[PDB]
DNA sequence: CCGACGGAGGAGCAGG
DNA sequence: CCTGCTCCTC
DNA sequence: GTCGG
């Protein structure tokens, strides 16, 4: 389905979908248009009807007549409504900071703080996080090209492997399905010596490691197993410096390491079809775990996976390589 | 009509 | 001073 | 909001 094919629809919906999730905090809305909006902009047809997409899984009456009014005046009164009104497109925007949510945005708006500004010149009414997400606002936006992706990719596997030889650091997100631009660096590691029960400083000497060698900029956030922060690539030479970029780094054990690396590879959508054969042929999956089903359904003890497709085997699926796990 | 819709690690303070 | 849940993210 | 009980 091409740029200008049902874009006028799927725009719309997703926008309603962020106004959902933003300004009236229903996840579950929000959820609901985003599925609609992506199995339209799956659809190889452009819709003249409601009806017409109303027979694709996820698009049902309300959506419906809510096409059938953008197909009839090119635009929706409520939507076109939501956009003018002043106080919900500030909490819409106010989102984009991160560490600012639906809760704290709305904040924000009721005691009139509504825009960059607004918050720089508020800084004491912002967690670290928020100051953070308030500083690289430009830069947390922009798409990271595949060049630099690799080159952020080189720097990690380098420190990683200099700090213990023994460390299985795999970097997932759509770069690993070989996609031309990432938004974040998604980091998932490992080390023998840690599984379901088990000196676990090992992601704080990856972290530091890379502190030093000045990869990672700002923490937003730090744990035992999971990191979340800011990086930024050296400049070269007289050349502006790179955009700073949100890198996490989590801490998976051993033995959940090859259910993590899937799940987090992605794409959502290729883990929705993925996760629903493994309940159809008796197996359920998880983040963490893939577990036997189950004659009822309710499940026991999860099992031994040493590789990725050690899942796949046992679901009986033909390996797919990242290159090809769009869905 | 009603319940499910992914869910957990980490940050952090209003109430008393 | 003590308590302990909401928020945010991906 | 939608789907499935
Ligand atoms: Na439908
Ligand atoms: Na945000």
């Amino acid at each position: 389905p091409q740029e200008t094919l049902n874009g006028g629809i799927t725009d719309m919906l997703t926008e309603l979908a962020n106004f959902e999730k933003n300004v009236s905090q229903a996840i579950h809305k929000y959820n609901a248009y985003r599925k609609a909006a992506s199995v339209i902009a799956k659809y190889p047809h452009k819709i003249k009807s409601g009806a017409e997409a109303k027979k694709l899984p996820g698009v049902g009456t309300k959506i419906a007549e809510k096409i059938d009014e953008f197909l009839a005046t090119g635009k929706l009164r409520k939507l076109e409504k939501i956009r003018q009104d002043d106080t919900s497109s500030s909490i819409n925007f106010l989102t984009r900071v991160s560490g600012i949510g639906p809760s704290a945005a709305r904040k924000f708006v009721d005691e009139g703080i509504k825009t960059l500004e607004d918050l720089r010149k508020n800084e004491d009414k912002l967690n670290h996080h928020q100051r953070i997400g308030l500083k690289y606002f430009g830069d947390f936006e922009k798409r990271i090209p595949r060049e630099e992706m690799l080159q952020m990719q080189d720097i990690v596997l380098n420190e990683v492997k200099k700090v213990d030889s023994e460390y299985i650091a795999t970097v997932c997100g759509s770069f690993r399905r070989g996609a031309e631009s990432s938004g974040d660096m998604d980091v998932l590691l490992t080390h023998p010596s840690f599984t379901s029960e088990s000196q676990p400083k090992l992601l704080h000497q990856v972290v530091e490691q890379l502190q030093k060698v000045h990869f990672i900029t700002d923490t937003l956030s730090k744990g035992e197993t999971k990191f979340m922060g800011v990086c930024q690539l050296p400049s070269k030479n007289d050349e502006k410096e790179y955009p700073h970029r949100r890198i996490d780094i989590r801490l998976i054990p051993k033995d959940q390491y090859y259910c993590g690396v899937l799940y987090f590879t992605g794409s959502d959508i290729f883990n929705k079809n993925m996760r629903a054969h493994a309940l159809e042929k008796g197996f359920t999956i998880n983040e963490y775990t893939i577990r036997p089903l189950g004659v009822t359904g309710v499940a026991g003890e999860p099992l031994p996976v040493d590789s990725e497709k050690d899942i796949f085997d046992y679901i009986q699926w033909k390996y797919r390589e990242p290159k090809d796990r769009s869905e």
